[PDB]
């Protein structure tokens, strides 16, 4: 009857701590193929864009209640049985510029996760699209165009059963999202950035390897005479040379199939993989698994309390080749019981206190890789 | 990632107490005229039926969360202006039969309500589609298929501005639903079915009245030679005379531009509205208002300590007549200053401890009334 | 069915179905023992045992 | 897979408290005693867009 209801109980605000079920609204299947190119993209749609019209649990909020606070989450339930394993990656990162770019060293790093197509059971990944802080309203990435994906570097070399594409869940959660930043004052503990430089298509066999490379950071990435700037690579830099204890995160994106023992640290990128006894060099390392898979690292003052590069210039050496970096050493004879080839990743989420300071005026030359 | 969600904060149950708005989920325009016959239906349409996609509050729990269990309420905000009021009925009953019947001593009597169409600004009426107790899943009228209603009996004898068909709105609430019965073993304490009996047609001038009328009950009521039993009226009946303090539920349909005063009460149906002086019987009355209107009753055992017939046979007499009743009589000298004529309601929701006993082996002849 | 009473276990996969080979996927069902079970009325007869 | 591994069939017994079944006609009841067979379901390959 007659009520200034008005106001009552339905005025609808409420930033929802629904089940993350009765939160639930999304309905994708999320690509999965065999005959395929490398990188493979399993989608990169929108925020809002999405769709316009999916009935589910939390359902009239989606463009209602007003605001909210807690991180975008998703649980992608997937599999296919044992005999090999990969790495994928879903993008989510700030609006967009024109016809632009779709990779794992571009596609994700804004704010971002690494899963394997066939691990136990299920990844995590809980998107809070504003980074500024937390809360909020139905614009922010849609008037603000981002759009998303899911796609591996790796994959499992040993092709399956079919194309198992299985279903991109999310919503939110009641987590105290994390308002990410980077301090202009160099120096500092903690480091935000998170840098994308994993993989190694390792051969079958036991070529005597020890696949190198540096760790030298920087602005981003080539691509055929052509780069790429990101959000871990170039605030952070500004400085000259990078001082501070970051650490990657490496994978098995590989196999429980196929295994090898890789180290990880800081030696010297002027002695070519060939040394008389390569294990030569303060150690950490690989040892994979049919369940373990995905590790990180550890390296800095005790090891390396002094500068290197965070730049490069297309004719930087080696036989004149400043500083020590990971450029890594199997160990184990590498196998496959068949047909296959091994891998490695690498990441940089948070340091140990880093030193930036000076600048580089310029250059550039994107350092393949 | 990986977890067991499977349980998690996923089994979407929810009996749910959304703000009654985070609750609302309706938008049906309910319906309003004046070239109209008397008695006006603004649709009687479904509960599942009724709709399939309609983007609210409440969403995906319609067809979702499993149960709940307070009560389906409604607020429908209407009005007008100022000149004359009227009468309202959304009818709320059990499934269906064939080509059944539309009225208001029809569809309603379930579970009901009384509403003019100019109160102030609204009326509000908890539905709970279940009596036997309480708590529901989607289905219980769906394939139990009751369909509902809005319609007049009195209407505003001044027909308006244009065809203002207002907004019904609904969802549930968090009440204590209360399961409604009715006690074979007859003499009780207090009385459940409702009756449908209002309204009283009266002219402008002062046309010396008292459209008298009994207070029989039983099973329902005519048509042209033909009839219509209720839940109001037949397991509120079986025994044979009925016994107990129940009163009625009064308005004013009419107007706060035309007025009358009449008794209500019980005195004998067997004395023709032109005695001596009429207002001679243990009172209770009208003294209408722009705002006042809606009135109810009281006629008990200090009153009435003896039966009378829920019942008849179409051929029941006056100059015969037994027993006392509500048979009313003015007392003012009725208005308009315009074009009008009154009115007057009647119901009963529930008695002071009702005899009933014995039975009657039949008849019918549904009064005229 | 379009005209089926109650709700009970009729099942959704969710994931993208696999095996890298040539399988075919599979689930049991069973009932040992309720939680409180309401039984009552009788049912004077038909059969047409549901195929399962 | 392999060949046909016919195994072992091993019992005699065992000093456990054997639990007598029966079934309460007095039908509304706590817990439930029958055991109903109802499971499998032959999933394809590839992902079929199922719910059976």
């Amino acid at each position: 009857m007659e009520q200034n209801l008005f106001a009552l109980s339905l005025d609808d605000t409420s930033s929802v701590r629904g089940s993350l079920l009765d939160t639930k609204f999304a309905q994708t299947r999320v690509l999965l193929s065999k005959a395929m190119a490398g990188g493979d993209v399993l989608l990169d749609e929108y925020l809002y864009d999405v769709v316009n019209g999916q009935d589910f649990r939390a359902t009239v909020a989606f463009l209602r209640t007003h605001v909210i606070t807690g991180k975008i989450k998703v649980t992608a339930t997937t599999n296919i049985s044992d005999n090999s394993g990969c790495c994928l990656m879903l993008a989510i990162n700030s609006g967009v510029r024109g016809k632009y770019s779709t990779d794992v060293y571009t596609i994700c790093s804004q704010d971002s996760m690494t899963w394997n197509p066939g691990c136990k059971k299920n990844f995590s990944f809980t998107f809070n699209p504003n980074p500024c802080g937390d809360s909020w309203s139905a614009e922010m990435i849609s008037r603000s165009r981002v759009r998303m994906t899911v796609i591996c570097v790796s994959g499992w070399t040993l092709s399956p059963t079919t194309d198992v594409i299985a279903k991109l869940d999310w919503s939110i959660v009641n987590e105290k999202c994390e308002p990410t930043i980077y301090h202009l004052a160099d120096c500092q503990n903690w480091l935000p950035l998170n840098r994308w430089m994993g993989k190694l298509t390792f051969p079958q066999g036991v070529t005597s390897e020890v696949r190198r490379m540096p760790l030298s950071i920087g602005g981003g990435a080539g691509a055929t005479q052509a780069f790429l700037a990101n959000m871990p690579n170039s605030w952070i830099s500004m400085w000259r040379y990078f001082r501070g204890e970051l650490h990657f995160e490496v994978t098995k994106m590989s196999s429980p199939y196929i295994k090898a023992t890789v180290t990880f640290l800081i030696a010297f990128g002027n002695l070519s993989d060939a040394f008389g006894f390569y294990e030569s060099f303060p150690h950490r390392i690989v040892q994979f698994a049919e369940v373990e898979e995905k590790c990180t690292l550890v390296f800095s003052q005790q090891e390396f309390v002094t500068a290197w590069s965070t730049q490069v210039n297309p004719r930087t050496t080696l036989e004149a080749d400043g500083c020590p970096y990971l450029y890594a050493i199997i160990h184990d004879s590498t196998t496959g019981t068949i047909s296959g080839d091994f891998n490695l990743g690498v990441k940089l989420v948070g340091i140990k206190d880093f030193c930036g300071i000076g600048s580089n005026p310029g250059i550039d030359g994107s350092r393949l890789l």
